[PDB]
């Protein structure tokens, strides 16, 4: 078994191969050294792209010995997990974090129809064609893609999981509460969180906690806030990026320049908005389509471009 | 003879027949340079409405102080107006020599920067050691060459514009003054009166801060007031500022904009201008940005920032503007 570099968030457990459990989107693994090699799986969840040359799929493989090497996760999956059994590595210094919802996952985005079952849904989502793994490559910078379709600051997808949030589900290592994700070697540079259009897409229905817009305006600004502040108090280095469309009549845009502004007022001035604009939204559903994103990965390359020792 | 002279700030430029080039400006922190080989100096003057300071080379600045229509007897030269005047104007006459010296070279600035704002980007009362200030100890303390502005464009050796006057908001004037006016509807002229639109090919500012929204909300609103509600307000406000600075956009291109504003009335002057970045953004011009200061002594003249904070808002605008690459294009 090969010395390994990882990328994403992964439970590493050393009963037997050392495993690596995995949930959140775009999770990678490095290797780097002859003339073979094997993979072993335990995973009949996602789909796979290894990179040796052009990338080759591999598709739920399950349980299985497969015969520079990256190994990238390309689906979502939210309520199941997938295990890696393993194989002079990357010393990257540039770190980048992602957090979001659908858009950052990358949901649909290589699906040719806006028409999707449910199936055609999960085989098209590919997060490593997503703005925030591309944005990532061109930097050469280590990434976690830390998002989940239809959630929210407060509010999810037209109040679905009144339970949680993106914010709740957020500090785990896997899609449950059974461990804490630490890692003192995670520091992302730049942290890019884009949320609110599952908390503004849809009217209130009379059954959730807000009973009025103004009241779930003030929650999402307070939450936002007091989420950027624990961010920062963890991670000094950090500089944030707010991300969000011009959609809903504008409505999630005001509410985060609310959010920069509370930021700012408070002290912490490393904080900036982007609106996005002009999306052809061919995705399944409506959703970013892979042009979409390499629009908006074009977007946040040029603006941490001209942003003097963002890395140092 | 007068010299080949440089000019900072909006000044109305006049040449009448059988007469000195006239200078005639009323906007803050305006200022001459001139350059030469020889050993004389004289500046004449057609003013008794500012304190100026004058800096030869290397030397400390000394003040001249309402001359009024004066030859004043005294190479790199500058002079600094000093004070505010928002009803009146001052004439500058030039820089005059002896027939053999030799003009040099002026300098060349690639770098230019405009300051938009009220009383704090003036310099309002900021070198006085009192918080109380009549209007004569107001108009004497306030020193525009020593407020933040003037202090960011130095650093990056850029020319400046300052186009503040005390009390003015976006749409709200302190405590509802000169309802019938604006900082808005002042900017569009070159001096203090309704009668030249400024128009200069050669200001294309790559930087523009704004620091506006004090005076609109300060106060609460009176009964005489136009807006009937704080809501009414806000959304005018919000308004205005983004209807502004898309106008500024549309004829500079080029332009990147900071909207600097306090940390003050419960945070409800930074909240409006975050709506305003928004929207901007959200519009399609991108190239905006907020800061929101803290921590300021208000130590000058009616609790207005001091010379320090001055100076404290000016390493804050230097930091900022130093991590830009390729802001000055």
């Amino acid at each position: 078994p090969l010395p390994l570099h990882i990328g994403g968030r992964v439970l590493v457990e050393s009963p037997q191969p050392v495993s690596y459990t995995y949930s959140w989107p775009a999770v990678y693994f490095e290797t780097a050294f002859g003339q073979s090699l094997t993979l072993k799986f335990d995973d009949d969840q996602n789909i796979f792209r290894l990179i040796v040359k052009a990338p080759v799929v591999i598709n739920k493989p399950g349980k299985v010995d497969y015969p520079r090497v990256r190994l990238e996760k390309l689906t979502e999956t939210q309520s199941t997990s997938g295990r890696f059994l393993g194989f002079a590595l990357p010393k990257r210094k540039r770190q980048i974090e992602f957090i979001g919802d659908s858009f950052t996952v990358g949901y649909g985005n290589t699906s040719p129809s806006r028409e999707c079952t449910d199936e055609e849904l999960f085989k098209t989502t590919n997060s490593q064609m997503a703005f925030g793994p591309l944005t990532a490559k061109a930097f050469d910078a280590d990434y976690q893609i830390n998002a989940s379709s239809g959630f929210g600051i407060v509010r999810n997808y037209n109040g679905t999981s009144p339970d949680k949030s993106l914010l709740s589900l957020y500090p785990y290592t896997l899609n449950n509460p059974d461990q804490l994700y630490h890692n003192k070697h995670w520091k992302p540079q730049v942290i890019v969180i884009g949320l609110g259009t599952n908390d503004f897409s849809t009217a209130l229905n009379d059954n959730e906690r807000w009973k009025t817009r103004e009241a779930l305006h003030a929650d999402y600004v307070a939450n936002y806030v007091k989420f950027v502040k624990q961010l920062h108090s963890n991670n000094a280095r950090a500089q944030f990026i707010l991300m969000n469309s011009d959609q809903s009549n504008g409505e999630i845009a005001e509410q985060v320049g609310k959010v920069v502004a509370q930021l700012k007022g408070g002290g912490l001035h490393q904080v900036e908005q982007i609106v996005f604009k002009g999306l052809d939204y061919s995705g399944c559903h409506w959703h970013p389509s892979a042009n979409d994103d390499q629009l908006l990965a074009n977007l946040l390359i040029t603006h941490l471009q001209q942003k003097k020792g963002i890395w140092l």
